[PDB]
């Protein structure tokens, strides 16, 4: 589970994108959705992003890794990585370096997320 | 329920900053918001909302919430809410008010303006993220 942490208090876009900081356009507020999409794009990847729920988790054929937008307290814009899913549980990766990977439960992840999925393929 | 429409395809963010602030007095240009807000090509983070609506004398607070929101009669509207639009993965609304299984939003399209909006398809569209400010 390869994630590349992030350092300022602002790249957590392009820090969930690696696993850069012009490409996606990255200002002070963080990357907007668009961003990473676009980011994404110019990397040679296919991109799709949907609106999901927690359903998203109980699908087999569900490709991982992928970036999550979520909400963490009043970072408004946060990402996770999402490597898969293991009983009632997600491995998710936090660029905070004071998370990186980890265990989530499904109800927190629940709180935090936005529904945002952004899904990407060579 | 007054609502300041977006012309840019970016603006959506600055337009329902004018939109609230227009509701306690306030009249600004959305050029102006625009830079207060740190909008881009790339529309509006909930941050430059929340920064943007700061600087410009009001108190605000983000939340992360569900359906069950609307379940509590002292809610105070109006507020601005991010939801996901097709491919617009930035939009915002202004929520002015519930009726019936029913809730009246402001989307700055100029297409769309001022309307009611179930609530399936409200809960389909929204990140649960509401911003409510006050001057």
């Amino acid at each position: 589970y390869k994630l590349v942490p992030q350092i300022d208090t602002r790249d957590c876009g392009p820090a969930v994108l690696a696993s850069l900081r012009e490409l996606s356009k990255t200002n002070k507020q963080g990357t907007t959705a668009l961003g990473i999409v676009e980011a994404a794009k110019k990397l040679g990847f296919e991109t799709r992003s949907i609106k999901a729920d927690m359903t998203l988790f109980d699908y087999n054929d569900l490709t991982y890794p992928f970036i999550v937008h979520v909400i963490k307290g009043k970072r408004l814009q946060h990402y996770y990585v999402v490597y898969g899913s293991q009983n009632n549980q997600l491995i998710i990766g936090d660029p905070d370096p004071s998370v990186k990977v980890t265990r989530m439960s499904k109800e927190r992840f629940q709180s935090e997320w936005t529904g945002l999925a952004i899904f990407l393929a060579p």
